[PDB]
């Protein structure tokens, strides 16, 4: 490269990883110094062009030459953006003589982009344990029956005109004739989860647990809350919860863990004392008397049998959050003994909340996705962070969650359906997460992944809940048609991508299952050992990610997108480690020349595939490795 009226795109690069941004999570007064990489001597000038919400205008900040990388192949230019609490967006204008190129969240462009700019959100920090950990989601009733005395028995109670049923372990999740799918209980409880912490934290290595609802409710999924202040008797009691949390936080049964609970705050069950539709409790619920102490907690259109609810589900009356200072905002997150604060405070001290139906939370029965909804989550974040600045907040959302994250005042991240689950599914299994046929090439996969990452600030990207499957969609192994290797590949990608790897109980061994409720089968424990090849791989991959900070908070650079041979390679790197991941999708084995020079891996240095143990030597900026179909190598140094 040289000063020849031409900017060479191949040498350009910038993202907010350690080597290019000294303040990825800036405080309200923090200056942000950035570095732009280019081929050595390729440009004549560079500017950071940023939009400031403070004064509704663009601002140009020149860059100055800073240095060359260890291989002497690139230049590093640096610039500093003035500090202030205002949100800012930036892109780069790179010039060489009369030639100009632009660069933003989606890479290089010949024309100045109008979107996908990078983010600078002052005073927005997500928990670092979330960025660096591995999550394991458990649907309580289906994991492990640690206490048989609390098991819900068949016919114990009837709800919606149907009795409950107890199911034998390993039998179909579908209710037998006469029962309802939502009232089927296998017996899984909190004692069981505690007893299997060694399997989760030691055998596998995950250190973050995310549990579906566990508070008093009549259903087996428990999203129809009856009492937020107590564990459902079938799962145990509050003391059992205190012990489980203590055991999760313990280091005696594996590494220190973290607990994230499911917060169902958009609505309650119709059997909740506040509502009490079936007249089961003393007090006069909102449904029973217009003179109820909790009448304002809900929204009726025609009292008492016509009220706002979750998507028309009668058993799910919608909570009216009213305006700031309301009684509902008090019981949920403003009061000293609010639900959110209660569990974040001792003797519980949980580590976070997953926000159920977070997009609908509103006042007066509104559908959410509006100013009020965003205002409520702003107050919620302020409260939660006040109690514990390291308490996680992850909202449920299926599309682009930018509105609840990019403002830096609401959620730390979201259920990554749009930026992880869907693309991963369509690339590997060739189905959408609902199991309808839908496929994408490797280049489209890389593009999808980058475009969605660009929807979020860097810390949010690193905090996204990335799961292959969950309780509302079909199982990955079912979408894969039982092809376990597809799970192998998915795991390798997952454990090396941006965002929190999240294992939905069972996926580690290849558990199958169709749509709800078949996606909530009882866990087959005879499969929980290295004998299951997927379990053995999972254990190894978690150890690798726990080992390299670069895989959790390092930069991400696309290296190879080959649709002919189905090869996808990308680098994850920071100031210490450089990692080139090489994946092979749906094709026979291939020998790949990995361009590690793009990662500045020096010629003559050695790299080691952390999966196989094979070592290689960098020659002429390359590493030549063989990767079989539906597998991958993790070349690191
Ligand atoms: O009253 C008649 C009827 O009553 C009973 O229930 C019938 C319904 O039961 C089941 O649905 C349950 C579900 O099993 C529960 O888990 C619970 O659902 C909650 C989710 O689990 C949470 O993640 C959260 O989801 C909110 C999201 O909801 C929507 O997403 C849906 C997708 O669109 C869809 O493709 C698929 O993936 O499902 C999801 C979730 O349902 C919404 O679009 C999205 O924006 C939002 O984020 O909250 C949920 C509610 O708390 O409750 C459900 C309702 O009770 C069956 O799955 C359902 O088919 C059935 O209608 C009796 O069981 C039944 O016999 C009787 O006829
Ligand atoms: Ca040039
Ligand atoms: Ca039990
Ligand atoms: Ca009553």
């Amino acid at each position: 490269a040289a000063n020849d009226n031409n900017v060479e795109w191949n040498g350009l690069f910038h993202d907010q990883g350690p080597l290019f941004d000294n303040a990825p999570e800036p405080t309200s007064t923090q200056s942000v110094t950035l570095k732009l990489r280019t081929f050595k001597g390729d440009i004549t000038s560079a500017n950071i062009k940023y939009w400031d919400t403070a004064d509704n205008a663009f601002h140009w900040v020149p860059m100055v030459w800073d240095s060359n990388d260890p291989t002497g192949t690139f230049d590093y230019w640096k610039g500093t953006i003035p500090a202030s609490p205002s949100i800012k967006y930036y892109r780069f204008q790179i010039n060489d003589g009369t030639s100009t190129a632009w660069y933003n969240g989606n890479g290089p462009s010949s024309t100045e982009p109008n979107a996908d700019d990078f983010y600078i959100i002052p005073n927005f920090k997500t928990p670092d344990w979330l960025k660096n950990g591995v999550m394991y989601q458990i649907f309580p009733d289906r994991f492990y029956n640690g206490d048989s005395s609390n098991d819900v028995q068949t016919g114990s109670y009837t709800y919606n005109g149907t009795p409950t049923e107890k199911k034998a372990w390993g039998s179909s999740v579908y209710a037998d004739p006469g029962y309802d799918n939502s009232l089927v209980f296998f017996g899984g409880d909190l004692a069981g989860i505690d007893q299997k912490l060694g399997y989760i934290k030691k055998t596998l290595g995950a250190n973050i647990l995310y549990l579906n609802p566990i508070f008093k409710a009549p259903t087996n999924h428990k999203y129809d809350t009856q009492d937020y202040m107590a564990v459902d008797p079938a799962f145990g009691d509050n003391s059992t919860l205190q012990t489980l949390i203590n055991d999760i936080h313990s280091t005696a049964n594996g590494p220190k863990g973290y607990l994230i609970l499911d917060g169902v705050f958009n609505h309650t069950g119709d059997s909740h004392p506040w509502f009490d539709k079936y007249n089961n409790f003393s007090s006069q619920g909102a449904y029973e008397s217009q003179s109820s102490p909790w009448y304002n907690y809900y929204t009726f259109y025609t009292w008492p049998d016509s009220y706002a609810s979750f998507l028309g589900f009668n058993s799910l009356p919608k909570l009216n959050y009213g305006n700031s200072g309301s009684a509902v905002r008090g019981v949920i997150y403003n009061n000293s003994n609010s639900v959110a604060k209660t569990y974040l405070n001792p003797p519980y001290s949980v580590d976070g909340w997953r926000l159920n139906a977070a997009q609908y939370v509103d006042a007066n029965g509104n559908n959410g996705s509006d100013v009020t909804n965003h205002q409520i989550w702003s107050e919620f974040r302020n409260a939660v962070k006040g109690v514990n600045s390291n308490a996680a907040i992850i909202g449920q959302y299926w599309g682009n969650a930018n509105p609840w994250t990019a403002q830096g005042n609401q959620w730390d991240a979201a259920t990554n359906f749009d930026g992880f689950t869907q693309p991963v599914s369509e690339w590997i299994t060739g189905k959408d997460y609902q199991n309808n046929s839908a496929s994408i090439s490797t280049t489209q996969f890389d593009s999808w992944l980058r475009g969605t990452r660009a929807n979020y600030p860097t810390n949010v990207q690193q905090s996204m809940m990335n799961f292959l499957s969950n309780h509302d969609i079909t199982r990955f192994a079912t979408r894969s048609g039982g092809d376990l290797w597809k799970t192998y590949l998915a795991l390798i990608f997952q454990m090396t991508y941006v965002g929190t790897p999240t294992i939905y109980y069972g996926d580690e061994y290849g558990m199958q299952g169709g749509a709800d409720p078949d996606n909530r089968r009882s866990f087959d424990w005879s499969q929980a050992t290295p004998s299951n090849s997927a379990v053995a791989l999972t254990q190894k991959l978690i150890t690798i990610r726990n080992q390299y900070p670069a895989l959790r908070t390092g930069s991400f650079m696309t290296l190879i997108t080959d649709d002919t041979n189905k090869i996808y390679s990308y680098g994850r790197f920071d100031n210490v480690n450089r990692i080139a991941v090489v994946l092979n999708n749906d094709s026979v084995s291939h020998t790949v020349n990995v361009p590690v020079w793009q990662l500045s891996m020096p010629n003559g240095s050695t790299v080691t595939d952390k999966i196989t143990g094979h070592s290689y030597t960098v020659q002429n900026g390359m590493v030549t490795v063989a990767v079989d179909g539906h597998y991958g190598a993790v070349l690191a140094q």
